[PDB]
């Protein structure tokens, strides 16, 4: 008999590992367990922070939800209106000296006319062919390509999606882009082009809201504080190193056993077949392609700069910069950084000189977050990236020679992306079945290994869905269906279902 | 304070009631119960019985079900191999003098050369448009035109669907269709003409299986069996009569009061409408189109004919008869006519005539059923019908002249079909969601009125989904998307969760 | 026995006529002779002159020629390098205050990006359409809106062509356009647009070549002084009033008879008809269409304005003057108006004003010719259309309200234009093969009746092959291969030709 | 100064020459003379005779007149109505044991099921492909697949051409095969099948004439007897050896020099340039490619087998045999081959075996004409092909093994065919200016290279237009336009034209 048995368990306590504890929570029918080898929860959702003040996420995290029930739990942990900030979704590509509003192609007005020229007639080619088109895309190039044209493909999308993937466009799948035809809409971008006119996809009800404090971070430890404590256990005593599948028993590294009637787990899934010691799931698992990320952070002095200004996201197709995508955090929250009065020394300027003086001098302060790729096909030097990103920041004129860095911050996370390759779902379709027969839900952002339902929302109700799958025969439908769930507005499930309504007269 | 109070009341008691009732039961969780006029639960999926005891469901009832839930409930209600009969899929188009093996494009090597090659150019023409095409077709009969030509089309489905919906196909929409692109598969038609080969859609794994006993009625009396006694309210005394939305009360013919938190309502919309005195409903409601059905059964003396064989339902787009589709009802179990030793006067003979002899003489019998539509733009003289119906078989050569008919049967109903008309949708976004918002949950074949969702599984189903809704926020996946429901196996939810399992 | 017997007899001296004549002429064989009820020859290629000497064109008349054979007779009638002028092809259409360079399409970078937008949309449609297009346009109008989609179509060729033809573009066929598919080059309008570039379909390859003196009419009266007097008879004497086909006999209008054994014909083929006395061909030629042209001449005092500058000319679809075409007929040769020194006085202003003042002042002076249509879909009041026209001058800043106008010139030709209405080929195909078996070769403008082999070298060349046929077995290609003459150099038939140079 | 002068002087006197000489001498205005190495008058149209009485062509020579002016001079020559015997234009492929109509396509209804499914489903491929289809094909066989899809193009077209032409079908252009659209017509093909229907392009208005005596060779041989004998110089005193384009002299075999103005030439264009000792020349004409034809004769004892009866030409695309035409010679003409009372011995069996009896027996008689491809790419072995033809025969079910053979004839034509190749226009048009710019016109079949003008009829009017343009400033639109020539009626031109009856 092992140490502790629950109807239950689960692996991990990122935001899908919370969403399987809030819905057990909720249901308050079988017994549950959820455990993580970390102190704090929110998995790639968490927040470091620097020693001199500037926290940074885990690259860009920015919210969409697809779910009420997503939107009812982040409520119930941060329910203040002052617990939130609400910004516009502003982004763009930065390309050939300009910052071109997002979506590239209606913004081509600013690019030399010549090269307008090429673009359009690219797109009328790809339009043309749209028209007679009988065959669906095969590869995320086709698709690119498709939708854009070659010369608005090759402007963007194409380098831009090797940098952030770390593999070519052409070994990639496109069905996780959705069922949208790929076909350019050649008039809108035309008459962009003809009126000489730029428009970003944003607007008063294009937002997004940020957690004023401890970043995205911030929203999973508040979420997480909602469960009972008894039933949690994070931490060095909640590390599992081993799985007996057969056994239905998990073992801690604390030497804890535990029992459980079903696994949700939230682990990266070639991390549970080692942890299984399957030797056929190993072998399944290690042919899934990742890739890895670098979050690199910079705090710089001063009030935030007239050319920054309100921009929240930005893409880098070109070569000028490792980065494949910069966030300017300052602007997500003032508790970002540290406040202004705060006094901090100049670390060096932002082309690698020393500071004039070394005393410690007020802000205000802004702060950069930048992400580079890494994969076997596309190597990081990591004793040069922090440097090589400054010197990128230059080049994309985000700092001038002269911008005083105060701080700097830099991580390698092992598993950044899961890669949607030709080959993933043919691997994903002989694993999650075998895994799923013994009573194992293999479930997140790397528990399912499903870009494309790999936001904080959409792993969140990956954990929800399984456990009910588990408990009251739900169809996971974000898991299998991601076009689905993305296409609508998911109003049923709740917080507060009939079920504990009923239950509680 | 009303003479009974439950969290959540059921309307009916056919199907989809059932289905609710099911699994509310299942869950026993909120507090429940389950009303319906009739003391034998079915709905339309009922079945009478002739004084000459001879059998017939409200028209061919054959199950395909899209979910693990149902088959659940239906092993549990008949649980013993000798419960059902299994068959093969068998049907059959009456064209020109034959039995065109269904689909029927892909049997047209059978018609005469020179139709076939009326047809076939017909199919050329849509597959040279279907190349090129990049809108979607809005109506029903641009549906047909595109999948089939011209002349396919006229050859069955357009005359087809008209005797069907009672409804020219021009004023139906085509989503109920499914999302498949509608275009032709001119290498599949004219392979099989190439090379003289007809193929049935059928084989020992398009098989369905049929009740033994009590025809398809027995599985909905049976699932009801299964049911606590004391919730249920079948008969004059469960006859609802009034709804009052605001006060969430609803009131029987017999006086009694019944408050509920939610409504699950499977009557006909239009008839909920009435009942609940809103004038504006009864407005939207009136909105919608509906067919009525006539069910003829005809009980013939004599061991089944060759020519008949093992035929289960049969189509009809021709003129030599009023009936849109035949099943041979004593196909699908021998218990659902007489047995031999039975003896039976004749009738009448299928011509019409006198019977030479007015004794009883024993069997064996077959059974055929027979279904006409009726609406407002495809009146039915209803004083003819039976004996039109029986010429009808004799023109099409299901029964000869000198068959000894044993046993006549005859009903209408007058919720039959409801219509997937241009219009529908646009109104149901209107009705749907006003109830809905009163918490009444209205659903089923016509609660809902979506005929893609409208068979024996989707129905049941829709009550399930209807209470996993109302209890754990599920999503109403089969009311809402019928493409996605009828395009997969739907295995997740069970008469036995992952609940009902901890909970012991 | 008749006046005067020939091989061959050719009715009518403009271009065709004279066409004709050169090939008999340089042939030399079969006997002729060529008769016109005008003194002067060149028919609607002649020039007038106003008693203040400024000459006028029967409207816009600029050379392109198809044929050397053509170019070998224009140098032999005017050898000198001084006989001519050159100039570049350069026309504008008048849009929204805009002059914009021909070809309009590529040229809308000049309108507001409005307009831009809606143009380039329209022709994104007509892109799209084109690529799964298997049919050919069947009228003008899906000609135009095929090639250039909506919003060019309505700003230019639609409101253009009405004013052009006087019969809406839906009524006209599009085979006389030629054979290029109707698509547009969607591609180089777009490019255009981006780069702002302007960009007229001339340059110094692009050129025509007009005479110094006599205007047009001085090269039809040069060639037909190249002929032997006596086989020529011009005026009144040789006016034709009657054709008899049967006896190979026509009369003039004098009394004198000539009998023939081919005949020429380049009259209008509704008024041979009449000649004729033949009620079945005037049954037919009445049922072709054709429109008048009013040919309005304004001579204005002062030096050329700069707003004209070297524009030659000018196309008008916009509903704020009456003409379709301008032409800076003063541009084309100095002599088509007086000396700088010559003295007039002002007859009116622009503004319709008339001076006090009968000072006659000098110039210099500088010319515009204008053309307006009519038929019977289109009236053209006679009385005013003068003052219209000068109004017009005016609303498209041709003229300021100030300038001073010291001539006019107003002449209405009844046969302007022969129409290519959907009518038009079944009506000929019933008459030129009649014409033809009664040995009449009916040619020309108005002879055969088809514009788009109408001009004054297309024209000419009917004359010549008619003849060549009628001698040398030739094959009548322009008549009947308009894009075949068209589409190449058409270098092979010289004025000497090898039967000339192996004769000496 | 030379030994002779004339304006014109044709060489050769194959049809292109004989059509020069006969439009010289119908005008009679330059002087002219036409010389030939061979003392009979034809090329490659002349006819052999065997020293047992068969005549062959040199293969299936079947004339279709495009041309007024070629009926007229055929009429002249042969003007007897029992000068010539008329045939329907009977074909077919043979394929796979049967002989299948032409064309092809339309009969495959006589091929096994499977094979006409695999047909029709790659020619539904080219339908749907023809239908969005934007550009030309650029290959032959391209060309051929878009025809008629995979499966038909492997069955005929593609192995066939390769054996025509003796190179891919990838290696040829397309132009040559005229403005048609490449597409199936999809209808008429899958009918034929639906119907099992079969269908020659043949029937009562689809005839040839072929002369009744003296084969294809006997036209030519009357034609030039209308020429005067003085103007002609036919035999070993007209072969043509050296010709010197600078000073527009020629030299024979026995030395005579001939002066002329202008030159038609149509011998092969690569030995004229020979002749001109041109190097430029020489290596152009090189890069031109044309294949060799072996024409087999078999005359054979016995009435027409009824496996053979009215059949004229067949085609051969399978391996089985190395011919890739074959003609019924004897049923062209019963002067083709010893009338019945005629005796000859057996040679030998079809099998290759010798006759029981070595003495003459009398017929009747009956006669294969073959026709085997030689080139670079496909060599032929002379001394074996005879023996490999008459084992076809035997392969094909033309002849039983136990035919007897009593004729046999074999010759080898060095240039046969020349060759649509991809390079051939770009070749030619260097070639050809350069000789037209000494006033040299380079015509007829190897004279100017263009197999789609390259029959009787065409080779003819080459040479007619050809003089045409040197004494009239005709278009030669035969050599320059196939397709314009092909696609019409050309009757303007006649041996009698207006020129000749004006001058009586």
């Amino acid at each position: 008999h092992p140490d502790i048995s629950v109807d239950v368990l689960v692996i991990g306590a990122g935001p899908t590992g919370l969403g399987a504890a809030k819905r057990l929570n909720q249901i308050d029918g079988p017994s549950w367990m959820i455990v993580d080898s970390n102190e704090t929860p929110g998995g790639l959702a968490s927040t470091d922070v620097t020693p001199e003040g500037f926290l940074y996420d885990v690259g860009g995290h920015v919210i969409f939800s697809h779910y009420k029930y997503f939107d009812d739990c982040l409520d119930e942990a941060l329910p203040k209106e002052d617990d939130w900030y609400t910004h516009q979704r502003i982004s763009y590509v930065r390309c050939q000296g300009q910052w071109v509003p997002y979506p590239f192609q209606n913004n081509i007005s600013m690019l030399p006319k010549e090269e307008q020229v090429k673009c359009i007639d690219g797109m009328i080619d790809a339009a043309l062919e749209a028209r007679v088109a009988n065959t669906k895309p095969k590869t995320f190039d086709e698709w690119i390509v498709r939708m854009m044209g070659t010369g608005i493909a090759d402007l963007f999308m194409r380098p831009y999606n090797f940098k952030v993937w770390a593999v070519p466009t052409t070994k990639m799948q496109c069905a996780w882009l959705g069922e949208r035809v790929a076909a350019p809409n050649l008039k809108a971008v035309t008459t962009n082009v003809i009126l000489g006119k730029t428009a970003g996809n944003w607007g008063p009800n294009a937002t997004f809201r940020f957690p004023a404090r401890g970043g995205t971070g911030g929203i999973w430890i508040a979420v997480a504080n909602t469960l009972p404590k008894e039933k949690t256990r994070f931490g060095e005593k909640g590390k599992v190193t081993k799985v007996n599948a057969n056994n239905k028993t998990v073992t801690l590294q604390d030497g804890t056993t535990i029992g459980y009637k079903k696994l949700v787990s939230t682990m990266a899934v070639d991390f549970l077949a080692e942890a299984m010691n399957d030797q056929e799931l190993v072998g399944l698992t290690k042919q899934l392609f990742y890739s890895s990320t670098h979050v690199i952070g910079v705090g710089v002095r001063g009030s935030r700069p007239e050319r920054i200004g309100d921009k929240c996201w930005l893409y880098f197709p070109e070569d000028n910069c490792p980065f494949y995508r910069a966030t300017i955090f300052s602007n997500y929250s003032p508790y970002n950084q540290p406040e202004a009065s705060a006094a901090l020394p100049t670390m060096q300027l932002a082309d690698g000189s020393r500071p004039q003086s070394t005393e410690a001098k007020e802000g205000p302060y802004w702060s950069i977050m930048l992400e580079v790729s890494e994969s076997s096909m596309k190597p990081v030097n990591q004793e040069t990236i922090l440097a090589d990103c400054i010197q990128g920041l230059v080049n994309t004129e985000m700092l001038k020679p002269t911008d005083e860095i105060v701080s700097t911050y830099h991580r390698r996370f092992d598993h950044g992306y899961p890669t949607p390759t030709l080959e993933r779902e043919g691997t994903l379709t002989q694993i999650l079945p075998k895994l799923q027969d013994k009573d194992i839900w293999s479930r997140g952002r790397f528990g399912s290994w499903r870009y494309e339902v790999g936001n904080q929302d959409h792993s969140f109700m990956l954990g929800v869905e399984a456990v009910d799958n588990i408990v009251n025969g739900a169809v996971e439908l974000t898991l299998n269906y991601p076009d689905f769930v993305n296409g609508r507005q998911n109003t049923e499930r709740r917080l507060v279902d009939g079920a504990q309504v009923f239950a509680k007269s």
